[PDB]
């Protein structure tokens, strides 16, 4: 008999709660922005203007009591917790000696980073990637970069989902030494020494939370309430909308490896792999983990770190102790979590690890197939060909002989093939190794005809420095441009070349190149007929399939020649 409780929407948060509690309005060090909870906490403003307050309350989540409390006059503040995300109907009772009577139902939220509380995501796919039927057993996997939701404008439902298997979410730093990454100018490093205050080092964090969980993307719903929104909440979407998918986190890459050398020492391993384990307690949309380390044993962008003696073993055991790390969580959650990553594939990389032993520990190993050549300096060649290219010289391409100054080589030519034998032959198995593709080009300017020694090949020239061009056609740093637009700007709708281009393709090699004899401009990619030759392959040795570097810069050509490859080798 006392009045129903009527309930106070906007004094409530607008009835949105969350077990992660997310700051949305600044930018600060990692834990301070984000504190997962078991329990969400739960308040609920509401108000018995007229009649008779009564003295308790008792709160329903879809019929079921979850709280009670004292009512002492016309408006109350309801304070709970709980343990569960999902959306509930919540009603609301106020009771008296003689009676209770209960509110309206209105729907709660509870956000967990599951996505439980979310729909499944609204996708906005170019129609130029096709439906495929591919063996859904083959590894069909794409990066999909934190950063590509700026200038480059390709969010999380631009994906072409149903055509993957595995989304690679690049990248997530390591707090510590990371001068590599200040070498790099811009803001990155600002934004993870940010991140990183009151952090231990070597442990993980978000390099971007505004892009990750702060931004509010219309296409996604979200709202000004909204618990999580962001990368992540529109990732959780899409675990909503494809279960199958594993979306993994992938932690370092070219410039955020600084840290890994100093995984020699056992307690900074303890201390990641500690943090990658709460990682995937506060954001379980993710399916595992993947290590970026560029390089165990150097050679990578930091001038000054490896260490070819103990880089390998360290990056074993580390290996080892993710796995049981992982099998830790695979115990609390009933899940399957997967063990990953992408390594150089230059023999003098692969010489620095025992990967037969590694790999025991691993789902995949993805082997980067591409960056053999690129405007880093002036020599030209196929940034990511199968096969020795016909530009090489005599005896490079095992390493047996010598070079211009009549140097011996010092081992086997950077080729996809020549990575791929070498891992096999240290033990690797050939169904843990993913073969990479790249959407993107490498190129150089100043590479004209006067420089060639055979002149129908390019490759056979000199540069003068890397390629430059506009954010419009594609090109966001020097000496490397997006597929799209390679195919928009330089090969046109019939692949045949324009804007003083002209296409070749180096048969032996199976590497596509365009070329503008005036400018000396020369780009090496990979194209339709080239990622066909790379599923024929990866088909032939019973690789477990295809990965791609990275999703925002292909226009739909590249997946699908992903597809059609390993259809169709024969
Ligand atoms: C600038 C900010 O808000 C957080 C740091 C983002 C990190 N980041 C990049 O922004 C970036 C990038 N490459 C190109 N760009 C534009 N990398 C490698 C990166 O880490
Ligand atoms: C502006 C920008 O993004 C340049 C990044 C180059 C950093 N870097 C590498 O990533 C790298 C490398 N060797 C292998 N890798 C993967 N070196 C020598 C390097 O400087
Ligand atoms: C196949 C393999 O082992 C590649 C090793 C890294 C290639 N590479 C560079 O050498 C490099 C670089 N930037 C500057 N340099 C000198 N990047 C981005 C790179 O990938």
């Amino acid at each position: 008999a006392p009045t129903a409780p009527s309930i106070d929407m906007y004094g409530s948060n607008n009835l949105q709660f969350s077990k992660i509690e997310l700051a949305m309005e600044t930018t600060s060090g990692y834990n301070d922005m984000v504190k997962y909870h078991e329990l969400a906490k739960i308040k609920v403003k509401f108000n018995q203007w007229s009649g008779t307050s009564g003295d308790t309350y008792n709160v329903y989540f879809d019929g079921v009591k979850v709280a009670t409390g004292a009512i002492t006059g016309s408006q109350t503040t309801a304070s709970f917790e709980y343990g569960q995300g999902g959306l509930y109907q919540m009603e609301i009772e106020a009771c008296d000696a003689t009676g209770c009577s209960k509110s309206a139902p209105v729907e709660i939220t509870i956000a967990d980073t599951d996505g439980s509380h979310l729909k499944p995501l609204t996708m906005n796919v170019d129609p130029n990637n096709k439906s495929y039927n591919t063996d859904p057993s083959i590894v069909m996997g794409t990066y999909f970069v934190e950063w590509g939701i700026y200038g480059r404008d390709y969010t999380v439902d631009n994906m072409p989902v149903d055509n993957l298997t595995h989304i690679l979410y690049g990248f997530i730093p390591i707090c510590g030494p990371n001068e590599s990454v200040k070498s790099v100018g811009g803001n990155s490093f600002n934004a993870l020494q940010t991140a990183c205050r009151g952090v231990n080092d070597y442990e993980v964090v978000i390099h971007d939370p505004w892009a990750a969980y702060q931004k509010s993307f219309p296409q996604a719903g979200h709202e000004y309430s909204t618990p999580i929104k962001g990368n992540y909440a529109m990732l959780m979407a899409l675990k909503q909308r494809n279960p199958d998918l594993k979306i993994i986190p992938s932690i370092g890459g070219g410039t955020l490896s600084d840290p890994f050398y100093d995984f020699v020492d056992k307690k900074n391993r303890d201390t990641f792999v500690a943090s990658v384990k709460k990682f995937l307690k506060t954001w379980k949309f993710y399916d595992g983990v993947d290590i970026d380390w560029e390089f165990p044993g150097g050679g990578g962008a930091a001038a000054d770190k490896g260490d070819p003696v103990n880089d390998g073993p360290a990056y074993i055991a580390l290996m080892r102790e993710l796995r049981v790390m992982l099998d830790e969580l695979e115990a609390e959650t009933g899940r399957t979590y997967e063990l990953t990553s992408a390594i150089g594939v230059g023999y003098d990389k692969i010489e620095d690890v025992d990967y037969a032993d590694a790999v025991q520990y691993m789902d995949y190993i993805f082997a980067m197939t591409y960056d053999f050549y690129g405007g880093w300096n002036n020599v030209p060649g196929h940034q990511t060909a199968l096969y020795c290219g016909s530009f090489m010289r005599p005896g490079q391409c095992d390493g047996g002989g010598v070079d211009e100054n009549g140097e011996p080589y010092k081992g086997p030519a950077y080729t996809a093939d020549n990575g791929i034998q070498l891992l096999l032959a240290q033990g690797v198995p050939a169904n843990k190794l993913v073969l990479g593709t790249a959407m993107y080009g490498r190129g150089w300017e100043g590479v004209t005809p006067d420089t060639l020694t055979d002149p129908n090949d390019p490759m056979t020239g000199t540069a003068t420095g890397k390629l430059k061009g506009s954010t419009a056609q594609g090109v966001w740093e020097d000496g490397v441009i997006d597929y799209k637009g390679i195919k928009s700007f330089m090969l046109g709708a019939n692949n045949t070349g324009i804007n003083g281009f002209e296409y070749g393709y180096d048969a032996q090699a199976e590497a596509p190149w365009v070329w503008n004899r005036s400018t000396g401009e020369l780009i090496t990619f990979d194209d339709h007929r080239s990622v066909l030759a790379k599923g024929n392959y990866a088909k032939s040795l019973g690789l477990a399939g295809l990965f791609s570097w990275e999703i925002d810069a292909d226009n739909g050509d590249i997946l699908n020649a992903m597809h059609e490859g390993m259809a169709g080798g024969v």
